[PDB]
C-alpha cells in the first residue's frame, strides 16, 4: 500500500532545490523518484515549495479536474515548478527527458481518508 | 494546538484499562485529564478501547446528533466505557463523581479532514 498522498509527494515534491539544477534534473529525478520503471512517464511536474505551501492549495481556489472531476484546486500564488517532458529519442530502458523550469499556478487533486472524533455525544 | 481531536482524546480515551479499577476512578481521571479546573464537568464518558477502534467509528453508522447536527456516527460494536456523573456531594473545588462501567454503542461528533494532494492536474 502506497498512499495517494505519499505517491503525490514522491512524484511531485522537491523541497531540496529551489530550481532544477541543470538540464539533467528530470533525467535524474524521474530515475530517482522511480517514474522510469516498466515505462517512461511522458510528463511530470516537480514543485519547489514547502509541503505546507503545497498542501495549502487544497484550501484555495476550487477549479475543475481535466477528466471531469471537481476535487481540484488552484494555487493563489505561482510556484517554482519543474516540467519534465519525455523527448523523441526516449526509448525504454533508456528514458530521456527535457527539463523545464517555470513559475506557474499549479492545480492539484485534493483527497483524503481521515475523519476523527472531536466530541462525544451519547451512548446507546 | 490543542486540536479538537486532542481534546476529545484527553477527555474520552483510556486505553490503559479495559475497565474502571475502582469507584474513585472518575475522581482520578476527571481530575487528571484536567476536567475539574475552574468548574466541575457534570458528566463525561471514557472509552476503554484503542484509539483506532474509536477513530474507525467515524466511518460507520451515521446517526443524528443531539443538538440537530449531522456529523455524528454510531459504533458498529458496543464498547467498554466508563461514565462519570457529578454526585450530590460534589462542589468545586471538591468535585465528586459516580463511576459506572458499561458496554454500549458510542456516538461521536466527527470533524473530518480531507486536505491532501493526491494527483497533479495542470499548471496555469
Amino acid at each position: 500500500k502506497e498512499s495517494a498522498a505519499a505517491k503525490f509527494e514522491r512524484q511531485h515534491m522537491d523541497s531540496s532545490t529551489s530550481a532544477a539544477s541543470s538540464s539533467n534534473y528530470c533525467n535524474l529525478m524521474m530515475c530517482c523518484r522511480k517514474m522510469t520503471q516498466g515505462k517512461c512517464k511522458p510528463v511530470n511536474t516537480f514543485v519547489h515549495e514547502s509541503l505546507a505551501d503545497v498542501k495549502a492549495v487544497c484550501s484555495q481556489k476550487k477549479v475543475t479536474c481535466k477528466n471531469g472531476q471537481t476535487n481540484c484546486y488552484q494555487s493563489k500564488s505561482t510556484m517554482r515548478i519543474t516540467d519534465c517532458r519525455e523527448t523523441g529519442s526516449s526509448k525504454y530502458p533508456n528514458c530521456a527527458y527535457k527539463t523545464t523550469q517555470v513559475e506557474k499556478h499549479i492545480i492539484v487533486a485534493c483527497g483524503g481518508k481521515p475523519s476523527v472524533p472531536v466530541h462525544f455525544d451519547a451512548s446507546v
